[PDB]
């Protein structure tokens, strides 16, 4: 079935830039993985955002609502910032014209185009969720699947945890 | 306090996505097993055990080396399993394990690359963490799960020529 | 003719951290480029620093200067940053105690750790460089030889540049 | 306003560097010069004229091979010339070439590597940032710079085994 990917920036994107002395949120990262994974089926990528997901506001969850409502496809991957990850699904749960979509999020903890980065497996592991999961909002990390409701993201830990 | 359960075990038998350089062949060997190389970064909530099976290019495999390797993933108490293998009789592979009913309440995948994980450019890692996601979340049964899909082993086939997995 | 290389830190070196949500000075990246360089000849690698060069001091380059005075070999690398590097470079040209060493000071403008990194070519080039070069004081980047004193970084290329 | 100088080109005759993998061949060819994939992201205030010569593992090579070499570099304006190459055969193309007195002005090193640029853990972005530097800063001759260090060819040879150019 044809999957739909919306990439509302994070960690998985991050980029260097000489005239920052650092990192900034860059080109989409799962662009750059599946243009080597030689798919054999229909994907389309959409650009939402380029935030870091610690500055995300109401207004933004509702714009990422608003896109995944204009997609037919019913398999969805939106990559995202880990740290309100758990906030945009939340969200994405409540919404009603939703209802009959898997809704996979996923990122990475470390950027893609750093070395020792989880992007290029989380990419993987996301992709298949999205297409064998049930209609539902999901968050796919650390290899294994989170409800959202019953997740949050532990800093200290450094890994998504159940409540 | 939650534990996270172990519930996928990982067997590898070689191929593409296994090769590496050696100077004393002056060429690619099947090397040590890329997916161990994969999930060492991949943060894992569980553990994950990968047990090697064999080291060969999948054009040199023989009934009892398919026979090997059923008994193994037969063994197995976990009922989500990865098999690593070459993509050239990965076919075969998977059409044998398909008939052995010890695996009839397992979710078996096979995978591997169509490039090596140690070349530039390879599908490999995508390639893991795709079948990782399909021998979790798959029912029952024995797939390839290869290009962002599954394939049924009874009616796919491998295009040497254009290095691909087809349906038939 | 042995080797010695300072690491004073840099953009060469910086890593990401989950911690700080970006990136610091990490572990010297010429360790990784030298251990399969398959080195012949004897080359030994000592830390200094681990700073952004925007914040070292006259003291800083006088502690450097003395800590590149304590080796006996003659050819020497000092991996820096390159913001404040032709700073310590100018400053190391001017100590007698250094005149019969060659010193050759490089980094890179992207990570080591970052796809797309200058970092392993700006190594073998400036390693050659502490090597060829007559005693004297140097910068080595972009594929060329700077004088200290006839050199600037000029933001606006992103390179060093002659004055 | 001021010119930046391009003092160094830089001719490519195959080799273990520019070696990569063929889904077609199930395994590594001479591909593209892995030079160009340094030097790309170099950052270099100059330019560096890279030239492809030949496409082989260095033991397909008879005197006319050699002599297509000589006649590039001979016909070259620059006085500073890098040959990537194979490691093979890199001694006898670097004493050949050292025999034609049209070289005589010119600094003229050969390097590769013994890994292919485009797998893991290889030493070619090294060797090509030591040879570019030792073709600009060595007197006029011919050289192999490989190990961090510089070869007489006529003094020199590959020891196979060990993977290393060695002292005779
Ligand atoms: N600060 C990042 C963290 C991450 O993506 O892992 C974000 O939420 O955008
Ligand atoms: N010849 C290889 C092909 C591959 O794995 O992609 C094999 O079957 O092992
Ligand atoms: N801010 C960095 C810049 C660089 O090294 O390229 C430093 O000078 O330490
Ligand atoms: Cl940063
Ligand atoms: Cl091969």
């Amino acid at each position: 079935s044809p999957l739909r990917i919306f990439t509302a920036g994070g960690t998985i994107d991050k980029d260097f830039r000489l005239e920052e002395n650092g990192l900034v949120v860059g080109d989409p990262f799962v662009a750059e993985v599946l243009k080597t994974a030689r798919l054999a089926g229909a994907v389309s990528i959409v650009a939402l955002s380029r935030k870091d997901s610690l500055d995300f506001t109401e207004a933004d969850r509702e714009a990422i609502g608003r896109a995944v409502g204009q997609a037919v496809e019913d398999h969805i991957l939106l990559t995202h910032g880990t740290d309100t990850m758990v906030e945009t699904a939340r969200y994405l749960g409540g919404l009603p014209e939703l209802a009959g979509k898997t809704v996979v999020l996923s990122g990475a903890m470390v950027p893609g185009r750093v070395g020792g980065s989880d992007a290029a497996f989380n990419i993987g592991f996301a992709c298949a969720a999205a297409l064998m999961l049930a209609p539902g909002v999901y968050i796919a990390m650390h290899g294994k699947v989170f409800d959202p409701a019953k997740t949050r993201k532990n800093r200290g830990l450094g890994r998504f945890e159940p409540i």
